[PDB]
């Protein structure tokens, strides 16, 4: 491929990043996209350093600060984008063009050139600048000289001689992986279009192949659909999105050319659309539990990341077989249609607007989020859905860090892996509406927590430490899931707790046992900590109402249930006191992220908790949550033994769902929970239908070669579906012995016949 092929690729890239070929005349959403483009460009131009012999390009960005160097470059690429977008205010404006060129030239002279050593964050030099500089070169190809291309290409190549690797020489260079590999390859591919370098282009394309190979450890995509970046942090929703976005753009760019991505194993990445991304998308938002430190970002939210994912999936759907294209389109149309809270078109780019308009013109109908369970054992995450709700559980374990903090972001997030229960609902802004600026980071919903104050960045940055726990894991059979977490508290308090969740199609049963700590502080378990926005939502009880006054904690009478207006129901499954607090909290994004705004946000919360006291000995809890339940349904939860606690202690935790005729259990030690037993750690869900026993089982440590169940509901003589060896114990009970070697926490389904 020569000059014409390179020109066509450059033109395609500019088409893609400007939407110049797809603007619909007189369309109001296109006009809005152009207005947003114009306002950003105007803002940057207003900040241009005009001074003779200038030492920065923008008056508010120092080239001596690597993040501000990146922003210098991304403003220049944005201005170049505007300059290249028909009907933009600065479209074809030669004065603006000259300013962009002089900015690229001076930033090169002053800072970013082939003689400069990296200072500060590697990512700035190797990903932030190259992608933006490469885009600017391509956008400005007709306008830059050969000498300018040589200079800029030389600078990029100096920092990124090989996009399969990362870090400056003084550090020792390592293999780039996941999102980082995609981003490095993007920068080199675009730079290779500007410089017409097929050798660099081919190598960078070949570099994409590693990112979608299945892994069983480290970073990447796991066969269960989990995605990890930074070794220990569930990351589908932020780094996984970066991967998704970059591959969408690169695949589209190269498709049909001499440089097309042709590796057939890319099927694994396509499989990840539904296997990895879709289950953690909730009405247009990526679940907070899979977006790591980005929760602390006021302007990189679950909806920002979900919108990027939707853009990427739409772009990839264009190349798919008809059935897959239509399925992906339907998924996106649903995530778009259900999201009235941050509509995707508000502040959308021209490209994003075009893809959304193209989707609408297909007439592909919106696909509903399926009810039921999606388990991700490799990343200690589970998702559960029923009509009107999605529960996301956030665990941690000897595989998965309590949290990621880094670069001044999420330093206070140390309890976010302590068994959080995120109940997403039609309150689309629950976790988005300054939740992370105002919430009590020591009382996050669902957690058990030692009230000892912890310092910012406790346990270290970048997920370097993980809890030395027994196990965290899950299984599910049909409409019921069993999830367990041995919580080890961060900050060496010695907090220990056994937390389990038993999740049906409607209600979540939450059991806790064996709770103690070494710190001498009180331990709490948080039934909920729920953003009311500016509302005064009523907490109804058997007797009347509770916590009507902000700031005065009250203890629930003895009816055992509370209903929160606009949410649903909570009910206690033991006789423990339920403390109920209506509170107003304040905070700024700057308190949770070094880049956050100083603006103070003020939010109302309902805070429901159990207090285990000081020095608990085998403390425990038992309660349920019924999202979307009416006051009348709430009042009835505890009637008729619908949610039958079987056992809740240091050996096992188990509940039977009466209506569903299904029983769920977690096992910590060998023993029995009712008529079900296990020989070691296990998650089990079972249900008898006449003369047939259905079971789901996981071995949640991920390290045991075998597991033996002692079977419920009488004797069982043959295996109908699945694998396993039937036996008989000393007491005459049927046993099922499973080979669990290498199962990585995955579920085995078994059906037995009487
Ligand atoms: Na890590």
């Amino acid at each position: 491929p020569g000059a014409a092929e390179f020109a066509a690729l450059r033109n395609r890239w500019v088409d893609q990043i400007t939407g110049r070929n797809v603007i619909q005349a007189g369309d109001p959403d296109f006009a809005k996209a152009i207005t947003a483009l114009n306002n950003k460009a105007a803002d940057s131009l207003a900040k241009l350093d005009v001074k003779k012999g200038r030492t920065s390009v923008f008056t508010d960005l120092s080239l001596a600060k690597d993040a501000e160097m990146v922003t210098t470059y991304t403003r220049l690429s944005q201005l170049a984008t505007a300059w290249a977008t028909p009907t933009a205010a600065v479209f074809g404006d030669a004065a603006v063009l000259a300013a962009i060129k002089a900015g690229l030239a001076d930033a090169n002279t002053l800072c970013y050139n082939d003689r400069k050593e990296e200072v500060g964050n590697w990512w700035s030099w190797e990903i932030g600048v190259p992608r933006a500089l490469a885009d600017a070169m391509v956008l400005l190809h007709a306008e830059l000289s050969a000498a300018e291309r040589t200079a800029y290409c030389a600078a990029i190549d100096h920092f990124v001689p090989d996009p399969w690797l990362q870090f400056p020489p003084k550090r020792g260079k390592i293999t780039s992986v996941g999102a980082n590999r995609v981003d490095l390859c993007q920068g080199i591919i675009i730079r290779s279009l500007a410089g017409e370098d097929p050798t660099k282009l081919n190598h960078a394309v070949a570099g994409l192949s590693q990112v979608w190979q299945y892994v069983t450890s480290g970073d990447g995509i796991f066969r269960d659909g989990s995605f990890i970046q930074h070794s220990t942090t569930p990351y589908t929703g932020s780094y996984g999105v970066v991967l998704l976005t970059g591959l969408s753009k690169l695949f589209s760019l190269l498709g049909g050319t001499a440089f097309e991505v042709s590796d057939p194993t890319r099927s694994i990445f396509f499989d990840a659309v539904e296997g990895s991304f879709a289950p953690v998308m909730i009405n247009g938002a990526m679940a907070d539990a899979v977006r790591g430190r980005s929760i602390s970002r006021e302007a990189n939210t679950g909806y920002d990341l979900g919108a990027s994912a939707i853009e990427a999936i739409l772009l990839l759907a264009r190349a798919m077989d008809p059935a897959t294209a239509a399925r992906w389109r339907g998924l996106c149309a649903g995530w778009i249609a259900r999201d009235t809270y941050r509509p995707i078109l508000n502040s959308a780019s021209v490209p994003r607007t075009a893809l959304v308009k193209q989707l609408e013109a297909t007439g592909v109908a919106p696909v509903a989020e399926a009810t039921g369970h999606k388990l991700f054992p490799a990343m200690d995450r589970t998702m559960h859905r029923g009509p009107g709700w999605a529960l996301s559980l956030a665990l941690s374990s000897n595989r998965i860090a309590w949290y990621e903090c880094g670069n001044g972001e999420n330093n206070r997030g140390y309890h976010t892996g302590s068994g959080m229960t995120y109940f997403y609902t039609s309150d689309l802004g629950q976790y988005d509406d300054a939740f992370w600026a105002t919430a009590n980071y020591n009382r996050l919903p669902g957690i058990t927590v030692d009230t000892t104050p912890l310092p910012d960045k406790v346990e270290g940055q970048w997920g370097a430490a993980v809890p030395a726990d027994e196990w965290s894991g899950a299984t599910a059979l049909g409409e019921v899931a069993a999830v367990g977490q041995h919580l080890v508290g961060p900050g060496r308090t010695g907090l220990t707790a056994r937390k389990s969740w038993f999740v049906s199609g409607d209600v979540t049963v939450c059991l806790g046992a064996d709770i103690s700590t070494a710190s001498g502080a009180k331990v709490e378990t948080i039934v909920d900590h729920r953003n009311l926005h500016q509302g005064s939502n009523t907490l109804t009880t058997a007797a009347g109402t509770i916590a009507g006054t902000a700031g005065t904690v009250e203890v629930l009478g003895d009816g055992r249930w509370v209903h929160l207006e606009g949410f649903g129901g909570y009910a206690m499954l033991d006789d423990s006191p339920l403390h109920v607090l209506r509170e107003t909290r304040s905070g700024s994004w700057s308190g949770v992220n070094i880049n956050g705004s100083a603006t103070v946000q003020q939010r109302n919360f309902a805070t429901l908790y159990v207090n285990h006291g000081v020095g608990p000995v085998a403390g425990s809890y038992a309660y349920m949550v019924a999202p979307g339940a009416s006051v009348d349904l709430t009042r009835k939860l505890l009637e008729g033994n619908k949610y039958s606690v079987i056992r809740n202690d240091a050996t096992a935790q188990s509940v039977e769902f009466k209506t569903a005729k299904t029983t769920a259990a977690t096992f910590w030690k060998p023993g029995m929970a009712g008529d079900l037993g296990a020989s070691g750690p296990a998650c089990v869900v079972f249900s008898r239908h006449g003369n047939e026993l259905s079971l789901a089982v996981s071995e949640p440590t991920q390290k045991a070669a075998g597991l033996t169940l002692t079977l419920p509901e009488g004797t069982w003589s043959s295996v109908l579906e699945g694998a396993g060896t039937l036996g008989t114990d000393a007491d005459g009970r049927s046993t099922l012995t499973l080979d669990t070697t290498g199962l990585s926490g995955k579920t085995k389904l078994i059906k037995l016949k009487r």
